[PDB]
This record gives C-alpha cells, sequence and structure tokens, in this order.
C-alpha cells in the first residue's frame, strides 16, 4: 500500500538522510510519481499571465527545474521552446527520466536536459536562469533546509526572472516527514529571509487541480527583485 511506502521512505530518509532519495528510487518506492506534469501549471502557461511570460522569453532563455523526478516538468518547458535543465539528486532518477523522454524531440536536441545534481551544491552558471519550477521540491526538504532552499533559489533565478511555485500539500498542522505540510507563507519566509528580494506577482487557485489536490494546492509566481 502508498501509505507503507510513505512510511517506508520516512525510515529511509531518517537513517540515510539525503541518500535515501536514489536509494528509494532504485528500489522503485516513488509513491509521488504521478506520470505527468500537474494540470496547473499548463492551464497558467496557455493562460494570458503565462502567455506573457513566454513571449518575454529570449532567445537561450533557460529553465531549472529542481528535483525534477522523472522530470515531466522539464519536458514540458523544453517542449515550449526553452533551454530546460532537469535536475534530480538521485542518478537513478536521472537514468529513469532519460529512458522516459528518449523519444522527446527536445532530448535530442538538446533542449531538454537531465543531470545528477544536487541543488544546494552545483555551480550556478554564469547567466542564471530566467524561470524556475518548484513542484513537489520544497516540499520534500525537511524543515531545517527551506532557508538554504530559498538561499539558493535567490542565487538561481536572474534579476527579473520567475519562479513558479506549486505549491502542495497544504495539508494545514499535519506533521509528517515527506510530504512536508506546506503553505504559502512557509515559502515567503524562505525566499526572502517582506518585499526584500522577491515580489510575489501572482498567488491564485488553480481552476484546474488534480482531483486529489484539491483544496491542497496554490500556484505562486514570484518575480526576482534586484
Ligand atoms: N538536494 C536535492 N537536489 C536535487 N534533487 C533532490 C534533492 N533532494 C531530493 N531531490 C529529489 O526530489 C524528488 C522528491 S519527489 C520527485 C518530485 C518531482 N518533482 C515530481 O513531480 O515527480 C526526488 O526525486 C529527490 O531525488
Ligand atoms: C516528496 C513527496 C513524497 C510523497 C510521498 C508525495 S505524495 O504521496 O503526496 O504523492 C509527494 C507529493 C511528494
Amino acid at each position: 500500500t502508498r501509505d507503507e511506502k510513505i512510511t517506508y521512505l520516512r525510515k529511509i530518509i531518517g537513517d540515510k538522510g539525503s541518500d535515501a532519495w536514489d536509494v528509494a528510487w532504485q528500489e522503485g518506492v516513488t509513491p509521488w510519481d504521478q506520470g505527468k506534469i500537474q494540470p496547473p501549471l499548463r492551464d497558467f502557461i496557455e493562460s494570458n499571465d503565462g502567455k506573457a511570460l513566454v513571449n518575454k522569453k529570449s532567445d537561450n532563455a533557460r529553465v531549472l527545474v529542481p528535483g525534477c523526478g522523472k522530470g515531466y516538468d522539464a519536458a514540458y518547458f523544453a517542449s515550449l521552446g526553452y533551454e530546460t535543465l532537469g535536475a534530480d539528486l538521485s542518478s537513478t532518477a536521472i537514468e529513469k527520466a532519460k529512458e522516459f523522454w528518449a523519444e522527446s524531440p527536445e532530448l535530442k536536441s538538446g533542449k531538454l536536459s537531465f543531470q545528477t545534481l544536487d541543488f544546494f551544491k552545483f555551480e550556478v552558471p554564469e547567466a542564471k536562469y530566467d524561470l524556475v519550477y518548484d513542484y513537489t521540491f520544497f516540499c520534500a526538504l525537511p524543515p531545517d533546509l527551506r532557508a538554504p532552499w530559498g538561499a539558493r533559489m535567490r542565487e538561481l533565478v536572474r534579476p527579473g526572472g520567475t519562479l513558479i511555485t506549486l505549491v502542495y500539500p497544504i495539508d494545514g498542522a499535519r506533521s509528517g516527514g515527506p510530504p512536508y505540510s506546506i503553505d504559502v507563507q512557509k515559502v515567503t519566509d524562505a525566499l526572502q529571509g517582506p518585499g526584500k528580494y522577491w515580489t510575489k506577482v501572482l498567488d491564485i487557485v488553480p481552476q484546474t487541480s488534480s482531483p486529489d489536490h484539491v483544496g491542497r494546492e496554490r500556484l505562486v509566481v514570484w518575480e526576482r527583485i534586484n
């Protein structure tokens, strides 16, 4: 049962820390994997507020998708014409992502790119990213990692760039391990260490949530300011 898979996942993470992730991937305990992007992402992009960003897209607009897993989101942004990097801690995940998207034109062209990278450790390219998409990443991090997460986000997103955060699961007081209950407030506190580094341009309830996501998810768009 999936409740067992979560319980086991919390065990490995308690024992092996961040290394538990590649373990979980190769052992096949991946109860988060949904096979596809979350509908809110597509709807936002196809919406007019989102169309604004994609027409602002420069020739080499770069997208980072941290904790990308099998990389559905990365592959989505690549299909929009963005040079896109999907990065997961787990080389298994990165291998399973290259299989899953093996037939993607963007994988062949290089637009889409999957790499085993530690979000906290890798070398932020000097150009920085025009767009970062965080889904089921922030909520995977133990609470003591949210400030580094926000700190990293500040260096990763070029000024005037965009950070999209599908904030999920908004589950209230639930004290469980991964996935942690989060809310916009917890994201805001991490990102701004009010108004210091980001502008929250857009904070909405998606009209198109997955059914198990309904009432537990908000899409928030953040602009990087100097
Ligand atoms: N420091 C870190 N850097 C990069 N990826 C990490 C990471 N810590 C955990 N992860 C990865 O984030 C994922 C947690 S769940 C995968 C969720 C994925 N975004 C999806 O929509 O399916 C795991 O794949 C885990 O390996
Ligand atoms: C990191 C992580 C882990 C789990 C178990 C889940 S899920 O069970 O709610 O699908 C999600 C969404 C993210």
